[PDB]
């Protein structure tokens, strides 16, 4: 039973990140917690088995975890702590999540380029590219 998010399924780690900070701040992330958290280079686990898709991030800073189904919200507790409401969704080949807290919202987009998973991180204007290579 294969599925087009097939091509994310895997273990990957992070090799390059751009304007991550600029994102954070934008985000509204604390100085420490910035810090730390950028010079983290985690490793991300994805797996599928039915409906549920399973993101897990792993780091010296922060380990985090969600398991979705494409289109249901739910409840994520994000890397800088925040308590947020998300969805996830697939358009046109990429992982679309919306995050909303506070009357905020952030957008992350993840998509298969090469052999990379590229990670795109929107707030307001700023964005964000953190790309990985498979482990
Ligand atoms: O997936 C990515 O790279 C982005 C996606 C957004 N996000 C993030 C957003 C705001 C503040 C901190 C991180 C990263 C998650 O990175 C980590 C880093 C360490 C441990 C777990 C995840």
């Amino acid at each position: 039973g294969s599925h087009m998010c097939d091509a994310f399924v895997g273990t990957w780690k992070l090799v390059s990140s751009e304007n991550f900070d600029d994102y954070m701040k934008e985000v509204g992330v604390g100085f420490a917690t910035r810090k730390v958290a950028g010079m983290a280079k985690p490793n991300m686990i994805i797996s599928v088995n039915g409906d549920v898709i399973t993101i897990k991030s792993e780091s010296t800073f922060k380990n985090t975890e969600i398991s979705f189904i494409l289109g249901q919200e739910f409840d994520e507790v994000t890397a800088d702590d925040r308590k947020v409401k998300s969805t996830i969704t697939l358009d046109g080949g990429v992982l679309v999540h919306v995050q909303k807290w506070d009357g905020k919202s952030t957008t992350i987009k993840r998509k298969r380029e090469d052999d990379k998973l590229v990670v795109e991180c929107v707030m307001k204007g700023v964005t964000s590219t953190r790309v990985y290579e498979r482990a």
